[PDB]
């Protein structure tokens, strides 16, 4: 289906969605990629 | 995907745009967190 030439707001949507998404892969991978380590860490 | 009635790519641009700049900032703002503390840190 997609969006057509001129939308509400594709463009910012997109933008917006990007930093976002991205951001998740990226933050998660770090707190991710430390755990596989686990050497006395901060943890509650 | 597909592309709209007439635009080139809009959406996907803004979608890769936000994800690079936003990193830019994060990515940084990290680097640079850190520098302000020059404790023996990694460093060539």
């Amino acid at each position: 289906s997609t969006l057509p030439q001129h939308a509400r707001t594709p463009l910012i949507a997109a933008g917006v969605i990007g930093g976002l998404f991205i951001l998740v892969i990226v933050g998660l991978t770090f707190a991710v990629y430390v755990r596989r380590k686990s050497i006395k860490k901060k943890r509650a």
